[PDB]
């Protein structure tokens, strides 16, 4: 029923194409037509997404991961994540793969149950649909 | 319309759950729901890979590729990938982070629109609907 | 006389065996043994814990420091750190190189006094009794 | 006209020389001296430091930055900064090539106009100079 | 009940402040106060230290073992010591990871229980403590 | 009073924007403005810049250095540099940083006062008014 | 009873000692005296021994297998060699130990039971036996 | 007299400037200007390589190679090209170079006669040269 | 007609399945067979090990050794093992390349006749009856 | 019309077989057979090197360019190499793929038109001969 | 007045030209002449050898220290060799840097006075000269 | 008879201890003393180095070559130093070893017949005297 979408930082920037708000719009609409209701958070401080992270383990609740440039950073996120019992899928708007070296490395896609990247927004709507469908 | 679904050395194996003809034949019903035709084709040959993209090149049309073990480790699979002009996404049904470290680098990523990970044959229909909307 | 015991990120999470407020407790019944008194904080925010350092390295007191991930990543906890002039104790409950290769790497192992790793939350009641004595 | 000065983690600690209320005195100073607005703050919470950096690119102002241990840590620092428009200097005061290999590494350095460390305070002093004549 | 300590190459240069003598009366003294009976032993040869390994492999006894330069270069040491079933505790005097690069690698730290360097002679005590309690 | 500027290998080629003679022109004028006194030389031997620099040891005279594709690779220049008791302060027009990778290697920084990249031309000015101000 | 032996790329040109159908006989006469039957069959095609992998595994037959060079370049081939529920004994002629370090890494190592390299076409005798006590 | 041009995978796709049909009719004009006979063959099977290279190991025919994408990633192939006792000079097309870090290694190279990058078609011209005056 | 086996340190632990006592008897009735004499010796001390290597190397005596964590770390054996003349066999009983990384690189290999891993206590058997056929 | 042969150091010293005043005519002989005018120059020293390409650089003249073992080293020859807006090849004589791997980096290939190594001396009159027909 | 000379592992091998027994001969011969006692030692044992090296730190007496493989591996013999106040004199007969790559590194050199290599036998007579004029 | 003692970059620069005509000096009389001639030179142009080496290559004269910092960066130097014929000594004044990382590599020690480092100038003098015995 419930999926978390947790955007970490820089993502509320998106646009400045497909503002976050427009982003939040689209995946509560995807999300009522697959019978979930989307929760929808962003924030620049890796603390506030390490509460909302929390909260979903305790929840069991299955959560969608853009973290933005802790992806390749933040060891604390991945221990975080790792509490996860429902499925984390990570999603990248860009291809990671097609830019720096350094981005081609995620300390969260270990523990993750699986990845998408490179499909734009789009690849929020599909993690909604395999999490819908599992 | 048309796109084809190419997967490479080894996935004639899958399900010895999930059976090669069974993914075939999923792959073709969610085609036509979106109303795709999908032309999917399984080899263990490089070469016969190869004239597979070739073709796909020359006809402007999408592809999903699951290029099994060739992923890290071929280069004439790369540039042979590097010719099409219509999308490419790059499927794996296993999360490939959280295995040996060879996995985590991939030849076709950084050429490809999009990389899918993880999601099991899932992955396939989901970039499906991704060539649909796009 | 007083000890200063950090925690950093998902420290509160210990136990969801010993909880956090528990470890507190045994803290703080150790300190009284030993004729010391523990202040023991906790936060997942970077900053906040900065700020502790800082107020420690003004009072010249005591620290032991368990930075949880931010360990491995944290170039501005070390830089922090390396201001204090009373001694720094770094313990993990966890042996972190039993784990992976990335967890081998402390930021805050050259500058602290000692570190006490894989001991479990007996490493603090440990790191309390060497300050004791010294 | 307008420029921003901003100082990342434990710069607020400077001196305990010049302090940073004294840094903040002479910036003033120098900028009315070449016909600029200094604006000038400072934090040790990444968050809030890529919220001005936010402000920075939507108001296109020259921003001249001393990231402190997150210039060689941060991609989400990094990600905020190449959004800006106008020039970026970053600015060190001590000689990072002179410490630790790991300090010699900077994700913001590609992104910057350009890079002035080892000449303490009077680096901020000459970016400014920088600036009034570009 | 018994616990062993066991000292390996340039051990017994001790002093030469407190003397391998002195270490060894300061163990006994301890270990008494705690209800323990520690044998404590020091050689300069591999050959030696791993037959007194063996012994308390074959005794399910606990040991703390400091292997001097043997911790960062000897695989025998590390075979030897995986086969003991009770605790094993990895001691340094001194703070390893504020030394040379090579001394930051432990072929023993991913086997023993628990490590603690950087706190001195009372490195062993603390040790010991830990023991008593488990 | 007097110093020393310091070009090396293809700096002479500078404007085929501004000219080596006008890049001259340009520091003697600065110089003039600040007290101080520039004597502005330029070569493509490496033995030619050790004599100069030799000079400038034995008069501790202030150096800024441009050593052109020779600070990537000259161990001889840095040997030489490490006798100056006068600051030296090494200048790039470009942004070294965001170019090739063995571009962000010098071997002339650790050794240096300090480093101003990036900023063109005014990089050789405003490393004149640090020395005024020194 | 029945073991497969598989020689991969360039080893129909052994000889041009002992040729490959020599070899052949050679396996063939101590497979009879050892109570086994010997299948042994060679191809410079991938494709070729992934389906006698293939094979091999859905019969649970052992293998003993000389990739040639595949063995330091597929993991494809890996891949097919993980199915095997039987023995895999892989071999080489020559000491790979004693030549190039890239023939140092084996992909299939990891996966087979053992590994016999550099005693000549003896190995595959030496494995055959192998099997027979197993 | 006769000279073995070898071209693999993609090759057959130059063109889609210059085609292959048309780059076989410039190397046979060239080889009998001359007065060699060019035998010239394409495949994307590296089988079928390996198969012409014994051909030419056995004729002791020279050879002229581009492997493509597996010059850089097939030991088989050095190990077919190892065997051959005339000369055996690799081609690319494109400078190498100047494009992806891994397009730098070749394990050809070593046991090539020499190597002619970045000269496009006209590079098989040049090595055509080199063996008729060879 | 005389085969020296050498065992190095850790090996006298062996089943604590087989036994080193039994591990010799094994090896001497094989031996007989074979119509050879072998002479098994295990040490834990290097020293021990280099003595009985120069016996064999002044003897012109083949070597079987399995030199347990010296493989991976002592050059001064590899140095003994180069002076030998007739064959070196380095047996593993387990596969050395199924564990830690620093375990698939070996001082000895390099310089051996040949190496057997992961065939149990049979490496040993087979090891002899290459050296009788030899 | 005129190209420009420029060798470095220890050229001077060819056939100390063909020598340094040979490789001249030969080179003068095949360039007037060709149309063209070879203007061919040595040195040892790198900043005469320097200013031989600076002049080719001015008068948009080719270079055929064997910078010996400056190609590993110099970043000076590359920035100078960079401004040529005609052809540049690089020559070695010998196939430095088959040496040292310090051998077989090059500054200058990544800006070279081309390359040309192990062809001897016929390698420059190759390169000349793709500069006739370009 | 007194010099000890340590040879370690393999040392009592020489000549099986100049045997050790022959060494020590010459040695003493030279030491004489110099006015000097030389105390020549051989041992296959670390121990041994720490046990030498801890005495010559207790008398102050310069050793010359030939340490076999151990050079390259060692860290308990250099934590011994650390203590001593009088020089210290590495000689190898062979020049490692000719030789594999691991022999170019040496735990000792960093902490010896000097090192001499590749002079053969007199390497260790030209140290005693130096430690006769010192 | 006649040995040249080639000094290179910053030699000249000796004692501002011992000056470099003062070594001079000491290396003559030292060499007269020996029954030898010696010829000593310094520069710091790699051009001029370069000839000298080439003379002694053509005269079959032993070199003893301190190269500076030429040492760690000239693979030109290399190159003519594998020209001589007669013996070639390393010499540096300073322990290499105790210093930076990068002073560790030579690329001359694997072409010299030896090397002495740490010893000072004394260094010079044992190298003549290992050539008066040879
Ligand atoms: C561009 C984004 C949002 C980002 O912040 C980067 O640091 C990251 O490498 C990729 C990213 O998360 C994305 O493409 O979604
Ligand atoms: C398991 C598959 C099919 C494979 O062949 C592996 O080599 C690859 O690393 C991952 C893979 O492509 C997949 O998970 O789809
Ligand atoms: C498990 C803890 C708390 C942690 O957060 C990890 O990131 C770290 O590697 C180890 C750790 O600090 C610990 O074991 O105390
Ligand atoms: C010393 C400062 C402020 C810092 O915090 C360090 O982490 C950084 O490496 C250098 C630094 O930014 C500076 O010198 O300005
Ligand atoms: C200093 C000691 C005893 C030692 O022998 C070193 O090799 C090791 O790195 C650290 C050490 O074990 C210690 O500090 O106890
Ligand atoms: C471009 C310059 C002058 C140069 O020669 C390069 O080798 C160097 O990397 C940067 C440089 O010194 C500069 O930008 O001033
Ligand atoms: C020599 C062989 C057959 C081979 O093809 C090489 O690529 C490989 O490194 C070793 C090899 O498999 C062998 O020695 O059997
Ligand atoms: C472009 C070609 C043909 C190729 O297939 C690439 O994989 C290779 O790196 C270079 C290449 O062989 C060539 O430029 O001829
Ligand atoms: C397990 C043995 C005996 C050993 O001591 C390890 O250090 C080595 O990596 C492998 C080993 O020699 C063996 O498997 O025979
Ligand atoms: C042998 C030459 C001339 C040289 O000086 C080396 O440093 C270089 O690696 C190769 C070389 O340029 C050549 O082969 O032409
Ligand atoms: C050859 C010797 C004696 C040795 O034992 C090697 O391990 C070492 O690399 C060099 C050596 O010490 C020597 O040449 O004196
Ligand atoms: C100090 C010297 C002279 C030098 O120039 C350095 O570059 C080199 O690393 C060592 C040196 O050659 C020496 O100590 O003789
Ligand atoms: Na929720
Ligand atoms: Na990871
Ligand atoms: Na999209
Ligand atoms: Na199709
Ligand atoms: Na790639
Ligand atoms: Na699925
Ligand atoms: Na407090
Ligand atoms: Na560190
Ligand atoms: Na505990
Ligand atoms: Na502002
Ligand atoms: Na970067
Ligand atoms: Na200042
Ligand atoms: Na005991
Ligand atoms: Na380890
Ligand atoms: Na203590
Ligand atoms: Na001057
Ligand atoms: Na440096
Ligand atoms: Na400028
Ligand atoms: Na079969
Ligand atoms: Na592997
Ligand atoms: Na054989
Ligand atoms: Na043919
Ligand atoms: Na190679
Ligand atoms: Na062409
Ligand atoms: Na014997
Ligand atoms: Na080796
Ligand atoms: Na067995
Ligand atoms: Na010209
Ligand atoms: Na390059
Ligand atoms: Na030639
Ligand atoms: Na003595
Ligand atoms: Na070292
Ligand atoms: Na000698
Ligand atoms: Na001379
Ligand atoms: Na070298
Ligand atoms: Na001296």
């Amino acid at each position: 029923l419930i999926v978390n979408v947790i955007n970490g930082p820089n993502l509320g920037r998106l646009g400045r194409g497909t503002t976050h708000d427009e982003l939040v719009a689209l995946i509560e609409r995807e999300a009522a037509e697959l019978g979930l209701k989307a929760v929808v958070r962003q924030s620049d401080s890796e603390a506030q997404l390490l509460d909302w992270i929390h909260q979903a383990a305790d929840a069991a609740e299955p959560v969608i991961l853009n973290a933005g440039g802790l992806t390749h950073t933040s060891v604390a996120l991945r221990d975080a994540c790792a509490e996860l019992s429902a499925p984390l899928i990570e999603v990248h708007i860009s291809n990671v793969h097609a830019r720096e070296e350094f981005r081609r490395h995620s300390y969260l896609s270990p523990i993750a149950t699986g990845v998408i990247v490179g499909l734009g927004i789009q690849g929020y709507l599909l993690a909604l649909r395999y999490l819908a469908e599992h």
